[PDB]
Order: structure tokens, then sequence, then C-alpha cells
């Protein structure tokens, strides 16, 4: 921007760039990012997303800033260190240690029962918009209803499918809470295989890749699934895996935890506060990672 001196590019966003800059003025770094807007602004998207910087927690990206300049929207939020992704990268000969997953799914449920609290759903997270520091924290960041969903970035990016809830692929019209704790478990299940758990390549791969493995939802664990929009009698019958192949070696804690975040219902599905509760989190304490910047 003007005030702000673009020192690279950390990449783009599902609304537009992000860049990492020093504020000329105070000196500090942070992460600022570029709202694609050909057709007027949305007045209810500034006004909603101005209350998200009224949302502070340890585990919640800080956005410092929403400036609507020049006809222009940049988000500025508060700089982390690596991302999520480029971390199970990196610890991908050797795997991220039991005790440092199980640190950060904790802090992950703890920010996702923040936000549910108030009210406030993610909708997309991805290994992409969580970000670690070097002393073990892990935030959620880059959060979709402020500004609705695009089909695509500014400039043509390959939107991941691989950790969107069944509600939202069956076309379901309105989210709930439940869609965040599915991404989440699919986050956790990777960390710990070291491989996405359900690997789309379009909307329907992405639907039958879960099918294949949790099993083709019926009316009997899924209530009301047949009537959903996008739902097709037509769908194959898989039968569910047994899960000890989908997680291993995640222990029985692990295996059960997970379940709950993968349960076909929404309603169903666990809730970041109950999640905490679980007997997964017993021994759970807070290692710091070794991070390469
Ligand atoms: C990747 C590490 C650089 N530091 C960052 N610090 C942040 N606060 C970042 C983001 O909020 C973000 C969100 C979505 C996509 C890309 N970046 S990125």
């Amino acid at each position: 921007m003007e005030n702000f001196q673009k020192v690279e590019k950390i990449g783009e966003g599902t609304y537009g760039v992000v860049y990492k800059a020093r504020n000329k003025l105070t000196g500090e770094v942070v992460a600022l990012k570029k709202i694609r807007l050909t057709e007027g602004v949305p007045s209810t998207a500034i006004r909603e997303i101005s209350l998200l910087k009224e949302l502070n927690h340890p585990n919640i990206v800080k956005l410092l800033d929403v400036i609507h300049t020049e006809n222009k929207l940049y988000l500025v939020f508060e700089f982390l260190h690596q991302d999520l992704k480029k971390f199970m990268d990196a610890s991908a000969l050797t795997g991220i240690p039991l005790p440092l997953i199980k640190s950060y799914l904790f802090q992950l449920l703890q920010g996702l029962a923040f936000c549910h609290s108030h009210r406030v759903l993610h909708r997309d997270l991805k290994p992409q918009n969580l970000l670690i520091n070097t002393e073990g924290a892990i935030k959620l960041a880059d959060f979709a209803r402020a500004f609705g969903v695009p089909v695509r970035t500014y400039t043509h990016e390959v939107v991941t499918l691989w950790y969107r809830a069944p509600e939202i692929l069956l076309g379901c019209k309105y989210y709930s809470t439940a869609v965040d704790i599915w991404s989440l478990g699919c986050i956790f299940a990777e960390m710990v295989t070291r491989r996405a758990l359900f690997p789309g390549d379009s909307e329907i791969d992405q639907l039958f890749r879960i099918f294949r493995t949790l099993g083709t939802p019926d009316e009997v664990v899924w209530p009301g699934v047949t009537s959903m929009p996008d739902y097709k009698p037509s769908f194959p019958k898989w039968a569910r895996q047994d899960f000890s192949k989908v997680v291993p070696p995640l222990d029985e804690d692990g295996r059960s935890l997970l379940s709950q975040m993968l349960h076909y219902d929404p309603n169903k599905r666990i809730s970041a506060k109950a999640a905490l509760a679980h007997p997964f989190f017993q021994d759970v304490t807070k290692p710091v990672p070794h991070l390469r910047l």
C-alpha cells in the first residue's frame, strides 16, 4: 500500500493476495491482505468484518485493521512465522510428534470454541490458514460469511476441497459450527498420517472419497440426508471402512475423538467445547516445535 513497504508475497488466500509488509510508520511487521472487488463494494462486509477486529483470543490471528481507502479493501493481520502446511511438509520424514499434534489440536479447538461461542464460523479451515509461531502456539486465520464465497481467487487459483464438510458438498445452504469441526478432524488425521485424508480433485470426487472411507450415508446415520439439494439416489453404496485402517497409529482415544469429529450428521458431530473435555486431552502439554525460518 502506501503506509507499507511490501517485503515479500506470502501467497494467495481465497479473496486476494497476502503480503508480508513492514509498516513504514510503526515499523511493525504484518500480513497484509488485498481483497478482490467491476461492481459495487459490499456495505455489510466492511461492517461485519470490522466486527471481527473485536475477536481476541490466543488461538485466533488478530485482525489489526480493515482499511477501505481509495475504494480498495485491505485487511491487516498480526504476522505469524509459518503455516501448518509448510510445517507438515517440513516434518514429512519424521512426522510431527504426537505431543505436538495433540497440543495443536487442543489449541485449535479452543480457538474454534471461542469463535463459535461468539457466533463466528470459519467455513474454510485448512493447513494454509493455520499459523504457528516459535513458542508452540497455533492460531486460526483467514476466516467467509461477511463476503460470500468466491468461485475462484482474483486470478484463477485452485481452491482446495479436501477439508470441506459433507453437508456443504451436498449443497446445504446453511452452515453450522459443525463445518469447522469436520475440517479440523481432517487436518488432525492429516498431521497423524502425514497424508491428506480426503484429497478430492473435484466436488464429486471429494464426496465419493469421503463415502468410500466412511461409507455412503443413508437415512439411518444421517436423517434428512436423502433430501439434501445435491443428493442423488444414484450415489454408489460404499460400506464404511474399519476406522483402524484410517488413522494408524493414532491411539484409541484419538480415533474415538476423530470419529466424533467426522460424524456425517452435523448435529451428531462433537462441538469444540465438548471435544476439549475428551479424554484424548488428558495428558495434553505444550511442546515447542523445531521451526526452520
Ligand atoms: C505463511 C506464513 C507467513 N505469515 C503469515 N501471517 C499471517 N497472519 C498469515 C495469514 O493470515 C494468511 C492467511 C491465509 C493465507 C495466507 N496467509 S500468513
